[PDB]
């Protein structure tokens, strides 16, 4: 094709015919591509340091000793359930209902979900303090929805089948000496669920936000000894001196239910608390039966993953910075981490220059947003400073003390945050992570490694297409803060509106152009189809700015890096060329005919071939760079165009 008629299939016409989709792939994109290649090059990664043998202390032996106790399962079962005997010995010990709060907590700090669940993030009112968060999960279901529900029905006729299958694979025997004990178990977890929130009620933050002082959540919930949980927990009553109660009425009755209902039939749900965290990291009879209700009768798949799936997703899920860490010493050097930012700082220099010569909105309003790019930070990359895994001990022959260590590492590591202040470049996603977002309460992209390889960023390469790869990716979430979706949004994060009517007026009628473009966009595969399929141009019209705004922007952006200096010219094609052909191969995406349907109602964002030809029409750049005249399918007339930033 020509670029001046189809952008999309000037260089993926040799992609959309020639590449077909794998069986198990419902789309094959390039931001998919890269989910494909951050999970090959972690899994390489912690073979490699199996395979090596470092020496007792450093990072590259602790991952590589705590995948090689998972794959070897053989040296599982000469462990037995042996290992689990002596955890479930805590439970057995527990004389009063404060010895059973305190083993459960040395349970939640080794890794298993008690009855109230903990993490630690920011106040997000103070933003200067880190506090604690108690949850809901009391239930082995995983919604509320699994014991009133009449569809669920089924998974609860066959859940105390299930419980009393695993309790005979650990105290030996059969299944109805344990089906008394797992009949007191379901009932109990229908006690516990009776006070769970819904998912609609979960997501709104003004009931999701309740602060309480210590010395008033033992007055709220009077029946659970917390000073002996959050002790064993790894901190103390004088290190979170204020939290905030996530699900304050689960609270109540969860600590009114610890003294009410009798405590041997705590102690039955406690075991199977144990059991069913465990279960993967105990024999075969326990991590096949486990997949059996879990993964068969749950979610509905035909065979169990494999002991290297899991075992990856071990050594993420215990250290992903360690492996965070080697990730970026190898893919992501700092020759390449220094060249991003740089690109970062251009991007952030044209949304300085175009804000100012900005004509559709408010000067008044246009210091706004000048207020919120100065308070604008950006984590891309690695983090500056990495977590410390030095408190922790992995053994080689032991599978089931690595994730009792491994579990408290973490734990004691995101309960030491209550100290100091907020660090703000804490990076909740480790570097291999692909997801790049804007997140708008703290006002910041996180671009991780991963996300930051090709076809997207390659140092090596001429800059003009890292301009028009990951910098148009990046000035698209960057976008997103000073878009109709980021007026509500100032440079701290809180819900204050910095436009005006005047402001939402005159960038909706600057923008009422693309519905009208987008109403009347067919996928060339649905073409063929009798009912015509439409891009719902009212519904991926946030979207559809927002990829006109991140091109535009790093036109600019890449101008400003060459300082008055002509771009180099590689194979007859001009530097500003070479930014849209970087544009039209990060959405090198195709789907399957069916899909596409799906995607054209319910998915906010555009097909791929629409994102990057439906774009360019309204960029005045495009017209200059590619010598579009007026015979070409994406000449649009320079008076219905949209601009909003140049
Ligand atoms: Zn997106």
């Amino acid at each position: 094709a020509r670029p001046q008629d189809d952008l999309f299939g000037h260089v993926n016409g040799r992609w959309l015919a020639e590449h077909e989709i794998p069986a198990d792939r419902a789309t094959d994109g390039a931001f998919r591509s890269l989910f494909d290649r951050a999970e090959t090059q972690v899994r390489d990664l912690i073979i490699q340091a199996s395979q090596a043998g470092a020496a007792v202390g450093t990072d590259a032996q602790r991952i590589g000793d705590l995948y090689a106790s998972f794959l070897d399962e053989e040296a599982v079962e000469r462990a037995g359930v042996q290992p689990l005997h002596d955890e479930l010995a805590t439970i057995d010990s527990a004389a009063d209902a404060t010895e059973l709060a305190a083993a459960l907590g040395t349970l939640q700090r080794a890794g298993v979900g008690g009855g109230i669940g903990v993490y630690v993030d920011t106040d997000s009112k103070d933003s200067t303090r880190y506090l604690v968060h108690f949850t809901q999960s009391g239930i082995g279901l995983p919604d509320e929805s699994y014991y009133r529900d009449e569809q669920h029905a089924a998974v609860l006729a066959a859940y105390p089948g299930h419980i009393a299958r695993m309790f005979g694979l650990v105290y030996g025997g059969e299944s109805r000496d344990h089906a008394k004990t797992a009949d007191r178990i379901v009932a109990l977890e229908t006690k516990l669920a009776d006070a769970h929130w819904d998912v609609v009620k979960r997501r709104d933050a003004d009931l999701g936000y309740n602060l309480r002082t210590f010395a008033q959540l033992q007055t709220e919930g009077a029946g659970f000894d917390w000073v002996s949980w959050v002790t064993a927990l790894g901190s103390a009553p004088d290190a979170m001196t204020e939290l905030v109660v996530r699900q304050p009425d689960y609270l109540v009755t969860f600590a009114s239910l610890w003294a009410s209902v009798n405590v041997e039939d705590w102690k039955c749900w406690a075991r199977w608390r144990l059991i069913r965290a465990r279960a993967p990291w105990l024999t075969r009879a326990l991590v096949a039966e486990d997949f059996e209700f879990y993964g068969r009768t749950l979610t509905g798949a035909q065979q169990l993953r494999d002991r290297w799936k899991r075992g990856v997703s071990l050594v993420e899920n215990l250290m992903g910075d360690a492996v965070g860490k080697l990730y970026v010493q190898r893919h992501f050097p700092p020759d390449a981490k220094s060249r991003i930012d740089t690109l970062v700082d251009n991007l952030q220099e044209a949304y300085r220059i175009s804000i100012s010569e900005l004509d559709w909105m408010t000067p008044q309003t246009r210091q706004r947003a000048l207020a919120k790019l100065n308070k604008f930070t950006a984590k891309v990359g690695y983090p500056i400073k990495w977590r410390d895994y030095s408190k922790l001990a992995i053994d080689r022959d032991d599978l089931y003390g690595n994730v009792q260590r491994g579990y408290a590492v973490n734990h004691d590591r995101e309960l030491a945050k209550l100290f100091g202040p907020v660090d703000r470049d804490e990076w909740f996603m480790t570097p291999q992570t692909v997801n790049a977002y804007y997140n708008p309460g703290m006002n910041e992209i996180v671009f991780p490694a991963a996300i930051l390889q090709p076809p997207f960023f390659d140092p090596q390469a001429d800059e003009a297409a890292n301009y028009g790869g990951i910098g148009a990716v990046i000035g698209h979430e960057i976008g997103h803060g000073f878009d109709d979706q980021g007026a509500k949004y100032d440079g701290d994060g809180n819900l204050v509106d910095w436009w005006t009517d005047d402001d939402r007026t005159e960038f909706a009628a600057r923008t009422k152009a693309l519905i009208e473009q987008y109403h009347a966009y067919t996928p060339r595969d649905l073409v063929d189809h009798p009912g015509p399929p439409h891009v719902q141009g009212a519904f991926t019209i946030g979207e559809n700015i927002g990829d006109l705004g991140g091109l535009s922007i790093a036109l600019l952006a890449y101008q400003l890096s060459l300082n008055g200096n002509p771009a180099p010219v590689i194979d007859g094609l001009t530097g500003m060329q070479r930014v849209f052909f970087g544009w039209a191969q990060i959405w090198r995406t195709k789907s399957r005919a069916a899909e596409a349907i799906r995607r054209l109602a319910v998915d906010p964002h555009s097909p791929p071939e629409f994102r990057c030809n439906g774009v360019v029409r309204n960029v005045d750049a495009f017209y200059q760079a590619f010598d579009v005249t007026e015979d070409d399918a994406l000449f649009l007339d320079p008076q219905r165009r949209v601009r909003i930033w140049n």
